[PDB]
């Protein structure tokens, strides 16, 4: 599994791959890896809504991997924090 | 990555996890792993439509992981072949 130190080390596609890994662990028999992926996701995005970005997408936004990416990108830009790698 | 010998060794959820792995490789920089997952998917499902089950879902069916699972389950049952493990 890929786990990078911060949002800026990920390209959008690589971040989408972390989100697919999380999608895969949602149907895992156990939660061991899922909790690790979810803890990591929260630590690195630093988004106020945490895992809600995944389970409770806003009604005005695309409930999809790229949709989460967009959400993060915008929040970080509005706050003057480094975004995704190019 | 999990790769089992046949459809009957997979539970529906484990098969859904193979499908998520394939979803992840679609955004991979390279196709090396993707072609392996896709070759495997075709060999074990033995479904006439091959990878079209993924890229070109029928209009009358749910374009989702469980949707593919249902499709496979039905085709195998109509042909008297062993299905998923319980």
């Amino acid at each position: 599994m890929e786990l990078k130190n911060s949002i800026s080390d990920y390209t959008e596609a690589e971040f989408v791959q972390l989100l697919k890994e999380i999608e895969k662990e949602n149907v895992a028999a156990t939660d061991d890896v899922l909790d690790v992926l979810l803890e990591h996701f929260v630590k690195i995005t630093e988004h106020p809504d945490g895992t809600d970005l995944i389970y409770y997408p806003s009604d005005n936004r695309d409930d999809s991997p790229e949709g989460i990416v967009k959400e993060i990108k915008e929040w970080r830009a509005a706050n003057g924090k480094p975004g995704f790698k190019q």
